[PDB]
């Protein structure tokens, strides 16, 4: 009969309603409650992007669709998905405890961010494993990165091809592709963290597959701490490249992100769009993966490869 496995799907998390913003951002800010002006600003940003409720729904849909798709495409394992989040319930440790309570003894985990880093992916995986160890009798094998899964590369390659094909001739000959991920503190370098190298490799692979010769790599959405974060930031990079070469279209591929959350809908589609509007360039940002079948199939392949059950 089929082996039962937990499928632990991990992510940063998102507020579920406007009244969750305070606690969610306090958590991101390591216990520092946002001041009233910042709370109001954040509410306004979420209103501007179309509201909060759709956001956590994406992550739930990704986990649910991944469970169902994994269960349909092979006949050896029955997976049950559990969501574990960093900054709001259900927390990672809660998800692991629920797996253990439900009788799961063997699980596979994946983080909804394709590049490994010490700051996020490794920390999530270690937290999950540490909770399993505390409870006993449950083991987890963890996906560490998946940016190089061919099906995932192809998702973005094909979105980029469609965007370039849609352009007027003058833009298609004078466009710049900006490939980005969430900035992290530069000090990850002290550990040899491969996160920057992996973003650069994503960009190489996507530009190569799409036949785009002119591209650049940037970072976005840095936090506010006294130590430096990876740069350049996409807003600065856009303006600098425009000053250097006069590109008249910018195409943003925020490959580090998997969903229509604040980082994409605001930090690209508002903040980068301010810059492109200021310089007179066209703005393009192809569809994020969200829970679409092509992306879910890529993730299912990642999981089955991690378990050795497909070549
Ligand atoms: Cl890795
Ligand atoms: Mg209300
Ligand atoms: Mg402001
Ligand atoms: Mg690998
Ligand atoms: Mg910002
Ligand atoms: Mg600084």
């Amino acid at each position: 009969s089929r082996k039962k496995m937990g499928l632990l799907v991990m992510a940063c998390g998102t507020p579920y309603k406007e009244e969750d913003i305070e606690r969610y951002y306090t958590h991101i800010r390591r216990g520092r409650k946002p001041e009233p002006e910042m709370l109001q600003d954040l509410k306004d940003r979420y209103e501007a992007i179309g509201g909060i409720s759709p956001l956590a729904q994406i992550t739930e849909q990704q986990a649910h669709n991944l469970e169902q798709h994994l269960n349909e495409i092979q006949d050896e394992i029955t997976f049950k998905a559990y969501i574990g989040l960093k900054h709001i319930e259900p927390f990672i440790e809660d998800a692991v405890a629920e797996m253990h309570k439900d009788g799961i003894t063997e699980a596979v985990s994946i983080v909804l961010a394709p590049h490994f880093s010490t700051f996020s992916v490794q920390s999530y995986n270690k937290r999950a494993k540490e909770e399993a160890e505390k409870l006993g009798g449950l083991t987890i094998t963890s996906v560490e990165s998946w940016y190089d899964e061919p099906k995932f590369v192809t998702y973005w390659v094909d979105r980029v091809k469609e965007t370039y094909a849609s352009m007027p001739e003058d833009e298609r000959e004078n466009a710049m592709l900006i490939v980005s991920a969430h900035s992290l503190p530069e000090k990850i370098k002290e550990f040899g963290d491969p996160y920057p190298d992996q973003l650069h490799e994503s960009a190489k692979l996507i530009a190569e597959g799409a036949g785009v010769s002119e591209y650049a790599v940037g970072w976005q959405s840095e936090g506010n701490t006294p130590d430096p974060w990876l740069g350049p930031d996409v807003q600065d990079l856009t303006r600098d490249l425009f000053e250097q070469k006069g590109y008249q279209a910018f195409v943003y591929v925020p490959v580090g992100f998997v969903a229509d959350h604040l980082e994409v809908l605001y930090d690209n589609d508002y903040e980068c769009k301010v810059v492109t509007d200021d310089i007179g360039a066209s703005y393009y940002r192809p569809e994020m993966p969200n829970a679409k079948p092509e992306f879910i199939d890529a993730l299912a392949t990642v999981v089955l490869k991690k378990l050795g059950r497909v070549d």
